């Protein structure tokens, strides 16, 4: 009956709300600064957030206008930083705030990501979550020097078999008590119950075994949140939590279901899926308080830079088209136009006093049947900061938010204590003895 909140972030500038950097209040310019995150990990476990979840991003948007300019001048995902570097700092400092980190599985080798979630996994004692993602952006194919372009489907093929292997490692290599500590006979680790995992298929050759001992949740949580067809069917088959696109009850109700539906073919429970909306929130005490910040907010709320951002994801330049022409369906006019608006993001944006926001998000919870949501920025740690100060108290009062955390690893608190691990109708699980 409690609801789910993950705050959104990139170890970058300019993330989702484009132009926002120049805000006075703003502190995008200290992503480079270690403090910055203690802090935010720490500000996020006061409020008693499930979890930050980093996203990245490993190619360059140069649609738009041709170039990279434009992304480059505004910063739009540019400079970015590897966001498992930050992990330990946040861990260090919390205890129960757990971190899922955004990991392509289309340019590095399995082996060697699959000994740093076990690492993470070890060092934040179960707080680790990965958000699988195949890439799109060009320049990471070519900086990564991938010889065969892979089309957009067949790269979430190629994770299928990339977790596959990273299963087999994490799940089937050391048995649950290889390692003993047995001074009396010298044994650290009963070799007999360290074994390779032999996977051998389209993509990966991997003798194994793993580098690491069984670990805490052995295998991360695993986020999903591709929103194409094969993207929901990659989610339906390997997600415990799956963060949906959408902005109302339709929509998210929508996906919720076709979610479920594709993941009968797995025979994996549905309730074994989280279901997360983005959104978006300006509080204030009062009405205007909250309009103050989004008129605010407007005033820095940069199109081009938007524009940018719209030209590496969609793949369309639409400097190439005419404010006549129709891309969608909808007219490039129309799309410039609800592109330069606060709201237009294909996630909620709630303004105003901690009732109406929590008002709100209950009505998409109990209307639409999501179990949590992914807090996003548009200034920081403002909306951070006046989300935890006055939503999550109205939130608590009405015992629709945690008022404090649950005890374990983050599985656990996601599913309940004792499941730490995978559950047997998992994929994961086929490997574990």
């Amino acid at each position: 009956k409690k609801i789910h909140i993950n705050a959104f972030e990139m170890n970058c500038v300019g993330h989702i709300a484009h132009g926002l950097w120049r805000h006075p209040e703003n502190q995008r310019h200290r992503y480079t600064d270690l403090n910055y995150w203690t802090e935010l990990a720490q500000l996020l476990e006061k409020g008693k957030f499930d979890a930050l979840f980093l996203a990245d991003v490993v190619g360059i948007y140069d649609v738009y206008r041709q170039s990279r300019d434009t992304a480059v001048r505004e910063a739009v995902q540019i400079p970015v930083n590897d966001p498992l570097m930050l992990i330990s700092a946040m861990a260090y400092v919390t205890k129960h705030l757990a971190f899922a980190v955004t990991f392509s599985t289309t340019y590095e080798h399995p082996y060697g990501h699959a000994r740093r979630m076990s690492t993470l996994d070890h060092l934040t004692k179960g707080r680790i979550a990965w958000n699988v993602v195949t890439s799109h952006l060009p320049s990471a194919d070519k900086n990564f020097g991938i010889k065969k372009i892979l089309e957009h489907d067949e790269r979430y093929d190629l994770a299928d078999e990339y977790l596959e292997v990273c299963y087999k490692l994490w799940e089937g290599s050391w048995e649950d008590n290889a390692v003993i500590r047995d001074i009396e006979n010298n044994i650290y680790t009963d070799p007999s119950k360290v074994h390779e995992i032999n996977h051998s298929g389209k993509y990966f050759e991997v003798p194994g075994p793993h580098l690491c001992e069984p670990s805490p949740q052995r295998t991360p949580v695993i986020y999903q949140a591709g929103m194409s067809e094969r993207g929901r069917e990659f989610a339906a088959k390997h997600a415990e939590c799956v963060f949906l696109g959408g902005k109302d009850v339709e929509t998210l109700k929508f996906f919720v279901d076709d979610i479920r539906k594709r993941a009968k073919k797995y025979g994996r429970n549905p309730d074994h899926i989280k279901m997360f909306a983005g959104i978006c929130v300006i509080v204030g005490k009062t009405h205007d308080e909250a309009m103050e910040k989004l008129n605010s907010f407007q005033k820095y709320w940069s199109l081009e830079g938007h524009l940018a951002h719209y030209g590496g994801g969609t793949g369309y330049d639409l400097s190439k088209y005419s404010s006549n022409d129709y891309i969608g369906s909808i007219s490039v006019g129309e799309i410039i136009n609800n592109m330069s608006k606060l709201d237009g993001k294909w996630f909620k944006l709630s303004v105003g006093t901690p009732k109406k926001v929590a008002d709100e998000m209950q009505y998409l919870v109990e209307e639409a049947g999501i179990d949590g949501f992914n807090l996003v920025q548009y200034v920081s740690p403002g909306t951070f900061v006046d989300f935890i100060e006055l939503v999550v108290p109205e939130l608590q009062k009405r015992g629709l938010y945690r008022v404090d955390y649950e005890e374990g690893t983050y599985r656990e608190k996601l599913f309940g204590k004792g499941n730490y691990r995978l559950p047997d109708d998992h994929i994961a699980a086929r490997y574990r003895n």
